């Protein structure tokens, strides 16, 4: 109930970007998994906070890296670049298509034409300040172990619907990928030198940073 | 509906810690303002990911200072310092008391007896990367005045319950709060080089990071 409200006012009172209205209709007619208007300013809060100085940038991991990279890009300090990384063609296609539509130049994206663990595999560890993954719940666990060598200190680990809307921790909820869901998070909540905030937006979103040295 | 399941399974799943659990059983005991788990973990998520870089550290505006305090002590790095006001002394003992239970050192913190408009005026500007405020809705636009010139770039203000659940923009609802509500979120969607983030934590919180330096 009181979700919504809060969603419709802020989404009815959000001033309307035309790249980013484009790339969300541009993912809706696709069939893409997208986020919501409250989950991209929450992405640009991160590209925003999170420290370009000695970072690459950020990697964004979805089907539809042109709105989420969109979100990335209106935060990112500009002598970083944005890493987008998807196996299909006309994604790579929809999204140089969406920064170039928005003003953005080349040359602060990159699109890795590949599927996301063999790839990651072949990036620069420790240099990355910000990496949002879009996958499935069976990929989580490999996709944490994979991005987190790549993460910087100061740096975060976003994983959308990661929590199934609670689904998880359910007797009755028997299910190859509740369960995988579930493992991923328990395994994160495991890791440790990593700060774990999961919160209600999407179907559960889980953003894991890496500790600063504390002395405490 | 669907809000809950998420808190519940995310509240319970999150490993308790004693200084955290004893200051939010104070902040109930004395009826005082406590943001949930999940907006604490966003806390300590920007605390973190904020850059203690040239930074002074965070403020904390807010009568139960020792609750948020150790959200945000959690990711600050080890060089900063937190900086807590409120003008009652009971609640200053309350939060150094918190403080000292948790490990911490009384040099990471810095306790304002006063009330925050009055004092920011006596802060250094550009000096901080993080600032909370727990204020009435008739100070929000106060705050944010007060608070943005103490902030530094890719630096974050963080406004609990500042949409009051969404009750805003709506006819019926004519109140000497939601009217000064509305004012601020108007206001403060209004400002220039500012990233608004408003999401469905508590009440609603806006976040208003300050943008770096762009060229697009």
């Amino acid at each position: 109930n009181a979700f919504e409200y809060l969603r419709t006012y802020v989404e009815s009172t959000t001033e309307t970007d035309a790249a980013v209205a484009r790339a969300r209709e541009d993912a809706a007619e696709f069939g893409l998994p997208a986020p919501d208007e409250m989950t991209g300013q929450l992405l640009t809060t991160l590209a925003a906070t999170t420290n370009g100085n000695g970072s690459t940038g950020a990697i964004a991991i979805t089907p539809a890296a042109g709105l989420v990279g969109l979100y990335i890009l209106n935060g990112l300090a500009d002598n970083t670049t944005l890493t987008c990384i998807d196996p299909e063609s006309e994604h790579q296609r929809q999204a140089k298509a969406l920064f170039r539509e928005a003003g953005y130049s080349p040359s602060r994206v990159r699109f890795l034409l590949s599927r996301p663990l063999d790839v990651m595999s072949r990036l620069a560890n420790d240099s990355y300040q910000l990496v949002f993954g879009q996958v499935s719940p069976m990929d989580l666990k490999a996709l944490v172990d994979a991005a987190w060598p790549l993460l910087r200190r100061g740096g975060a680990l976003v994983l959308a619907d990661a929590l199934l809307d609670g689904t998880i921790a359910d007797q009755t909820r028997k299910d190859r990928d509740t369960q995988a869901a579930r493992d991923a998070d328990e395994y994160i909540r495991s890791i440790e030198g990593a700060h774990v905030a999961r919160l209600p937006l999407g179907a559960g979103l889980t953003v894991v940073t890496k500790a600063l040295e504390h002395h405490h």
